[PDB]
Formats: C-alpha cells, sequence, structure tokens
C-alpha cells in the first residue's frame, strides 16, 4: 500500500518514538545492567513518557517489550534479569511502537565497555550495509537490487547474511508487505513506488549463515557460534529518494536522501 501524506506524517511520529528509545537506553547499556532491566526501561519510558506501546509485547507471543540480543545471538534476544552485558559484548536492542496506529521499528548495535576489533567492524559494516541500501533507495529501483548490494558488500567483507529474516513493509500492521530481503533473490520483484513504507533490518554474521534457534522458542544464535549484528531503519519512499525516520542523533547517514 501507498501511505498516504496523513499516514506518513503519523509514520514520522512513530518512527521517531522508536529511534528515541534507543536514544534514550544509550547511557544505560554498560557493563553489569541486565537485559532485563533494559528492557524495563525501555518499556516505562515507550508507555508512560511516549504514551506509546510496544509492538513487540505479545505479537506472535513474544514475552517482552524490546528485544535485545547480545554477541551470537541473532535476534530475537529475550531480555532477561538475570543476563548481564559484559566489557566486549556486541549488543543489538530492537524496538518497535505503535503511536496513533502506527508503527515505528528500528534497532541499533551498542558496543559495551572496551570494543574488539572484530565486534567494531561487524558492527560498522552492518551498519554501512544498511545506509548503502538507504542510499539506493527510490522510485524505479527493484529491491532484488538492494539485497544483492547489501550481500555483496557483506560477503566482501568475509561476512555472511542471514537469510531467515528479512525487512518488511510497516503501517498500522508490524510486518506488511513486501518482505525485503538482504540478499539475492530471484523470488524478489518489487518496484519502488513513492509513498512506500518499509524497514531494512540486515542481520550480518561474522561467520557463517546458518542459524539455530534455542529452546525458549525465540532467541537465535548462529550455527557456528560466531558474532551476529543488526541495524533496523524503517523508512518512506520519496519522489527522489527516500527519508529514514527512525533517524537517531548518532547515525552518521541523513534523514533526507536525495537523488
Ligand atoms: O524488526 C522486526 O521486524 C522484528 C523484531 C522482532 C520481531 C518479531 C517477529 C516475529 Cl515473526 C514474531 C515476534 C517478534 Cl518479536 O520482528
Ligand atoms: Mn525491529
Ligand atoms: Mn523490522
Ligand atoms: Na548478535
Amino acid at each position: 500500500s501507498i501511505k498516504t501524506p496523513e499516514d506518513i506524517e503519523k509514520m514520522r511520529v512513530a518512527g521517531r518514538l522508536a529511534a528515541e528509545v534507543l536514544e534514550m537506553i544509550e547511557p544505560y547499556v554498560k557493563p553489569g545492567v541486565s537485559t532485563g532491566e533494559l528492557d524495563r526501561i525501555c518499556n516505562d519510558y515507550i508507555v508512560n513518557e511516549q504514551h506509546a506501546v510496544s509492538a513487540c509485547l505479545g505479537y506472535h507471543g513474544y514475552p517482552k517489550s524490546v528485544c535485545i540480543s547480545i554477541n551470537e545471538v541473532v535476534c530475537h534476544g529475550i531480555p532477561d534479569d538475570a543476563k548481564l552485558l559484559k566489557d566486549g559484548d556486541i549488543v543489538n536492542i530492537d524496538v518497535t511502537v505503535i503511536k496513533d496506529g502506527f508503527h515505528g521499528d528500528t534497532s541499533k548495535m551498542f558496543i559495551v565497555g572496551k570494543p574488539t576489533i572484530m565486534g567494531e567492524r561487524l558492527c560498522r559494516i552492518t551498519q554501512e550495509s544498511l545506509y548503502l541500501a538507504l542510499r539506493m533507495v527510490k522510485p524505479g529501483i527493484n529491491l532484488r537490487e538492494i539485497g544483492a548490494a547489501i550481500q555483496k558488500f557483506v560477503e566482501a567483507e568475509g561476512f555472511s547474511v542471514v537469510r531467515e529474516y528479512c525487512g518488511h513493509g510497516i503501517g498500522r500492521g508490524f510486518h506488511e508487505e513486501p518482505q525485503v530481503l538482504h540478499y539475492d533473490s530471484r523470488e524478489t520483484n518489487v518496484v519502488l513506488k513513492p509513498g512506500m513504507t518499509f524497514t531494512i533490518e540486515p542481520m550480518v554474521n561474522a561467520g557463517k549463515k546458518e542459524i539455530r534457534t534455542m529452546k525458549d522458542g525465540w532467541t537465535v544464535k548462529t550455527k557456528d557460534r560466531s558474532l551476529s549484528a543488526q541495524y533496523e531503519h524503517t523508512i518512506v519512499v520519496t519522489d527522489n529518494g527516500c527519508e529514514i525516520l527512525t533517524l537517531r542523533k548518532d547515525d552518521t547517514i541523513p534523514a533526507i536522501i536525495s537523488h
């Protein structure tokens, strides 16, 4: 569907709130803190300050408000009061809030304590793959091209792209069409049109692409247990490019990308 100007404004508000949760939580992401408390802090902020609601809580049965994945955990890490961040960890906090019926979806990586070379690199490269994808977004381009570009860049680094998960259209629904693959697929055939709103959220493994789901029915780790990183932004396709709806102060890319 092509969001109307009214819907797009609502997406701007929802996206801003999602981004601000990530900005707000940053100071708390330090050695010693539990992912459980981080989740509590995020939920209180969303509910009490943003007067919004986490879209993840209860989604497909998801138990928490935000997803927090550490190191080898690829995605859907479940916040837990007994899981503490430690020096060297790379942590993804993925937020999705619903405000006035619309969803804002975004995640970023946080480096805890003293960063490790592989960690800094995996995170920087993963974000750059998101960035290069964003710089390609504009009417007429096919999503297949974007997924192809992300994969090419990532694999050039000797990393791999997780295939089981993808970006997605977003709006009044958390996950709407189309699917936004972060790799080249002969199944992908979607030409971008202005007004389309979707996410780009590549999951990149330092090692092999294969994954493993744990036994809590949610946590996903790399099969080989290598590090995995992810960054995500919600965007709206504009007439000559796109507008990042979930941009943060620490983002090193413009909100409005012109072509
Ligand atoms: O960024 C996302 O699109 C995202 C993060 C977590 C999820 C999710 C996806 C499914 Cl299918 C079920 C439950 C959850 Cl929390 O989706
Ligand atoms: Mn997300
Ligand atoms: Mn998403
Ligand atoms: Na990870």
